[PDB]
């Protein structure tokens, strides 16, 4: 409901598949037409176009476009063609490269996805790679960090209940302070337990009730009590629970603020959150960093790649 790319009203899968077939078979490849079409269609509509294209040409659209395109634009388009679950699962599999695992992407995806999304992701992952996500998480992670990632990826977080339990909120804040800053050392399993099991609004009110018992807020308490992968995961998780659009705005900023561009993160965010809360991310981004997201994307990317990302953004703020 808060996505930037909406379902195209006057949609016709057959003509889109025709125009795309034409744009592909065009000499020198017509990237502009492909971008113009795919970036203004909903994911489901893109699936419809894929099916129509398949019936028309008896070749799958993703293959033809992987042949017709290259580089970052290829990455973006092939990212858009997949269903949300498929894309997330594929990114997760890509992030797990043994001991040199990209833990940043892994954290980004596992910490920010909801119960339904994770439930679908586990199934699709198992169907795609004939192996449960948990086995690979265990294989490519270790320790309390592993435990946390496994807990989160199980996707059985409690749902937001009818009634607000302020008492349990208070007791959770107390438990968090007692297991963290109060004692020397850290009771990590209790932290993981509370942060993975309780619902999101409950954990918001808990995170702000924690400010009453502790001299440091939740983020700083994390920066002090634990460090490393565990720390990064806890930080990202808390950022997501508190303010997810702001979190993704910060993640977008971090991907472009420095030298070059962390295109994996940029592309993944602009694709996965295009039909979710891209409007809110734009809002938070301009509210915090002065200029629009469109602007940063414009200054840090060029060409039809830039064009695609700008279409996924949806105008200047
Ligand atoms: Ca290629
Ligand atoms: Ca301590
Ligand atoms: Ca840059």
């Amino acid at each position: 409901a808060y996505g930037s790319v909406k379902a195209y009203t006057n949609f016709d899968a057959e003509r889109d598949a025709l125009n795309i077939e034409t744009a592909i078979k065009t000499k020198g490849v017509d990237e502009v037409t492909i971008v113009n079409i795919l970036t203004n269609r909903s994911n489901e509509q893109r699936q419809d176009i894929a099916f129509a294209y398949q019936r028309r040409t008896k070749k799958e659209l993703a293959s033809a476009l992987k042949s017709a395109l290259s580089g970052h634009l290829e990455t973006v388009i092939l990212g858009l063609l997949k269903t949300p679950a498929q894309y997330d699962a594929s990114e997760l599999k890509a992030s797990m490269k043994g001991l040199g695992t990209d833990e940043d992407s892994l954290i980004e995806i596992i910490c920010s996805r909801t119960n339904q999304e994770l439930q679908e992701i586990n199934r699709v992952y198992k169907e795609m790679y004939k192996t449960d996500l948990e086995k690979d998480i265990i294989s490519d992670t270790s320790g309390d960090f592993r435990k946390l990632m496994v807990a989160l990826a199980k996707g059985r977080r409690a749902e937001d209940g009818s009634v607000i339990d302020y008492e349990l909120i208070d007791q959770d804040a107390r438990d968090l302070y007692d297991a963290g800053v109060k004692r020397k050392g850290t009771d990590v399993p209790k932290w993981i337990s509370i942060m993975t099991e309780r619902s999101v609004p409950h954990l918001q009110k808990v995170f702000d009730r924690y400010k009453s018992y502790s001299p440091y807020d939740m983020l700083e308490s994390i920066r002090k009590e634990v460090k490393g992968d565990l720390e990064n995961a806890f930080l990202n998780l808390v950022q997501c629970i508190q303010n997810k659009p702001l979190y993704f705005a910060d993640r977008l900023y971090d991907s472009m603020k420095g030298k070059g561009t962390r295109d994996k993160v940029l592309i993944r965010i602009m694709v996965s959150r295009s039909e979710v809360d891209m409007l809110k991310i734009r809002s938070e981004f301009k509210r915090k960093y002065g200029k629009s997201l469109y602007y940063y994307i414009q200054q840090d990317t060029k060409g039809d790649y830039q064009k695609a990302l700008l279409y996924l953004c949806g105008g200047d703020d």
